[PDB]
């Protein structure tokens, strides 16, 4: 009892709102819900993420795709010019650092003898 | 062709049993995997990895209403940093923002997207 119930949403500084847009709605095919005064707001992957106009290395977030789909995110993303680093480790415009991987977090779980499993 | 889901969030912390007492103890996430500089959680349906080294950003979760108050409470009971909200978030339940040990900013609020839409109506798509 008393647990957090799940994410509500993430919310990234950005540069420029009209390159964010491209890259969160165009490249990464998530749905725009609203914009207004240097924000933008959109559903991607399930997940609300707000993108905050103002004009790094300690945090990332990975999404998983399907593994059929490996191929079709690599070349997408390497057509559209975007910094990149199965797995696909990259950046947002601004150099948030994203990743695509093909299995749940919990699969490399069980990958993983040293270590401490509880 | 869409991205499916979060696979996880990774944060990196300064002192791991100090973030470990934070996302587990006062959060009350699940502990599920430790290393030398690395331990992982389950927090809200999402899983947490942490990597001990030695703002742009903020995550933010959903709480009900009838628990607000417990977590406000748990949260300054804790000494965990709590920063400033809208006028009115503490006494109309509806956001809670904070930081972790390593200055994370975080959040805690009771409404969904769909609230917030619904109160927006800025241009709508």
């Amino acid at each position: 009892h008393h647990h957090l119930k799940s994410i509500n949403h993430i919310c990234f500084s950005v540069r420029n709102l009209n390159d964010s847009i491209h890259f969160y709605r165009d490249i990464l095919l998530g749905k725009l819900l609203l914009t207004g005064k240097k924000t933008a707001y959109f559903e991607l992957a399930g997940l609300w993420i707000a993108l905050n106009e103002e004009k790094f290395s300690y945090t990332h977030i990975a999404f998983t795709i399907d593994d059929s789909e490996f191929k079709y995110w690599h070349q997408r993303l390497k057509d559209n010019n975007v910094n990149i680093l199965q797995s696909i480790y990259f950046t947002d415009p601004d150099g948030h650092k994203l990743e695509l991987h093909t299995g749940t977090l919990e699969n490399r779980l069980n990958y993983y003898p040293h270590m401490t499993f509880y």
